[PDB]
């Protein structure tokens, strides 16, 4: 297609990137969960891995376009690596966030942006007393690692996180799964730092398939 | 000493020993538990091993005698072999009950016997959610093997087992213990056949010694 060609040419050839949210231009980032597997527990370290997949959507005045003068291109893929992406992080990791997808991004004409990657993570959890009926309860923070509320705030579309592609032969069932906008402050800076709660409860599967 | 070995000679070695009980001569045995170790679990085979001491009380006539007539004993300690004791059985154990004490018994002058003897025993329980604070629950019945409730019933003086010797520094913590008299039928036979029901609720310790 040649007119998505001229398109991202024109968007990515002939301006600086984004250098970033400010305080004057601020940005706000919705996140969600698809929680796909809870893949191992290890009680040794008290680690648990997880699989999921991270929606993350935000709107830049930069990537802004007029369909018609792109016969009429409202949107396109393009790899991640074109634009800028907000730093979003997990802040109890244990090991680098493993990816499991292509990460490419859809931008709209509005300026608007979807990217979803799916990610392994390990991060710190106690999982003594998975294996009962009242199962165990961890919890996950995610946030820029870089800018405070004065650059970046979040946001979820919903408090549920997303089980409707959750692992039905998983070693592990879940309870609940809750994604919540909390605040936090850390030692290094006195500014408040936006985050989302992601807390899963979680028990040892003893009902599905393998069972009979 | 004198009075004590004319005593035993006279209860001993002039007559046959008692048959055991009879419809028409029915026996009841008072039962308690002193639970004193919950030692292991094995989730791979549902056994788990208890230290306890079995308390065991029943009457005899032929036991009795006047202290008058024997320096004033009005009782006397002996070997457990030297007197009929009454055949209550673990009805769910796994292995043969290891005996860890002497097997001597106290006789009184009305034919009253007192036999506490320590035991170890594997038995039928499946452990799943031990490492809960929920934990878990696991019951033992005691009773004749071969006497039904015509011949033998029971009873206990107490509902609540006696953990006053509980091995504060065991793997496992007691969170409830109970002792009680139920009635029960076996295939084999039509009669009501009596037991005691050791139901112990229980769960890996996480606190006190060895634990910060
Ligand atoms: N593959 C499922 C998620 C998904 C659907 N469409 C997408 C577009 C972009 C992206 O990063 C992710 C997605
Ligand atoms: N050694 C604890 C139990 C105990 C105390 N006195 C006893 C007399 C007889 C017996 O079998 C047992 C006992």
């Amino acid at each position: 297609q040649a007119n998505l060609m001229r398109l991202k040419s024109d968007l990515f050839n002939r301006s600086p990137m984004y250098p970033g949210p400010t305080k004057d231009d601020p940005l706000t980032v919705t996140l969600g969960f698809t929680l796909q597997d809870i893949v191992k527990v290890d009680s040794s370290t008290n680690e648990v891995d997880l699989v999921y997949w991270e929606q993350q959507r935000w709107k830049l005045n930069s990537l802004m376009w007029d369909p018609n003068e792109y016969g009429n291109i409202t949107d396109f893929r393009t790899s991640a690596a074109d634009i800028w992406t907000p730093d979003i992080t997990a802040y109890e990791s244990t090991r680098p966030v493993q990816v499991l997808s292509p990460q490419i991004a859809v931008v709209t004409h509005d300026g608007s942006v979807m990217f979803i990657p799916a990610q392994r993570l390990s991060f710190m959890c106690d999982p003594t007393g998975v294996d009962s009926e009242e199962g165990v309860t961890c919890a996950l923070t995610f946030g820029s690692w870089v800018y405070s509320g004065f650059e970046i705030d979040l946001k979820t579309d919903t408090d549920q996180v997303d089980l409707s592609s959750y692992y039905a032969s998983s070693k592990y069932e879940i309870l609940s799964a809750t994604q919540t906008r909390q605040v936090q402050h850390y030692s290094c800076c006195p500014e408040p730092y936006i985050d989302v709660n992601l807390v899963v409860k979680f028990r040892e599967r003893r009902a599905g398939n393998g069972f009979f």
